[PDB]
């Protein structure tokens, strides 16, 4: 396993947003020409071994353990009926106390709030991504396609990303392979060499939140310098076309930087290799 490795994303420029928007609400338009340095990116979601490591090695305690809850969906035992904040939820126990990350190591670490992920991608002597670096990641070379690997949900009749299949909330037929997360290295990598940067785990990016773009062009934007949330970016084992249609690259939402969901991790990037 080499579950910190990064790749080299290639210096570009390419079109974030979409004209096309599905969630017009989330500010997914307009589409606008974004040019990136390159710069390194982490191939996987971090995960439950290597979160692991950056506590063995500074104690640190998540905001979840210190508030002494965290959101978990109840399919699987608030923004909707279906998250409830559960006692004794956090990164080691993801659907309450007695529950345990011992069968699944290598799976994507939960309940780590923005700011429990800026602690340990700087430990790691990474950084957060920007949205933009995020999302030109996702995209994977690609020119204005709804997934990282082009425009069908399932090219060729394969599942490329771990998401909801049958009647959300309701029941999940597993039809993908997993109801809830999977390891960080399962399906395929996009043409960048990045899993599951859509689905399995929610990820958070530096930028603050807003809605509000131009189509004017920049360089390496850092998004607005004020707000109240954070922005996420990927979608998760949870999302469905039906409800919530955001396992696209140019989907967005939020969240405050205190916040933490059993469907929500990270991953790190890093101008230069640590
Ligand atoms: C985090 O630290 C724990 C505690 O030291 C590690 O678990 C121990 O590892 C030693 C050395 O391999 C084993 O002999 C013990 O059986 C383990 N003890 C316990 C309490 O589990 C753990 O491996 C470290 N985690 C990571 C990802 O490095
Ligand atoms: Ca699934
Ligand atoms: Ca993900």
């Amino acid at each position: 396993l080499a579950h910190s490795k990064m790749v080299p994303i290639p210096a570009g420029v390419f079109t974030m947003g979409t004209d096309d928007p599905q969630i017009k609400q989330d500010g997914e338009a307009p589409a606008r020409r974004v040019t990136i340095d390159a710069f390194y990116m982490d191939a996987y979601e971090v995960s439950n071994t290597e979160f692991e490591k950056f506590v063995n090695s500074t104690g640190y305690l998540t905001e979840a353990e210190k508030f002494g809850d965290s959101f978990v969906f109840e399919g699987m035992l608030a923004a909707a009926p279906w998250w409830l904040p559960v006692k004794g939820a956090n990164w080691r126990h993801p659907e309450g106390p007695d529950s345990t990350i011992l069968h699944r190591p290598d799976h994507p670490v939960l309940h780590v709030s923005w700011n429990d992920a800026v602690a340990y991608c700087t430990w790691a002597g990474k950084r957060l991504p920007t949205e933009a670096e995020w999302e030109y990641s996702c995209r994977g070379g690609l020119h204005n396609r709804l997934f990282p690997w082009g425009n069908k949900l399932q090219p060729k009749g394969q599942h490329y990303a771990n998401i909801w299949q049958g009647e959300f909330p309701v029941t999940n037929t597993g039809e993908d392979g997993f109801q809830g997360t999977a390891p960080v290295d399962a399906f395929p990598p996009n043409g960048y060499g990045l899993y599951n940067i859509v689905g399995n785990a929610w990820e958070w990016t530096s930028d603050w939140w807003t809605v509000h773009h131009s189509v004017e062009e920049t360089l390496n934007p850092k998004g607005p310098p004020s707000g109240k949330d954070r922005v996420k970016k990927g979608g998760s084992y949870m999302c469905h076309r039906s409800y919530c249609y955001r396992y696209r690259c140019a989907a967005r939402s939020q969240n405050t930087p205190d916040s933490s969901a059993s469907n929500l991790g990270f991953r790190c990037a890093a101008d230069r290799l640590p």
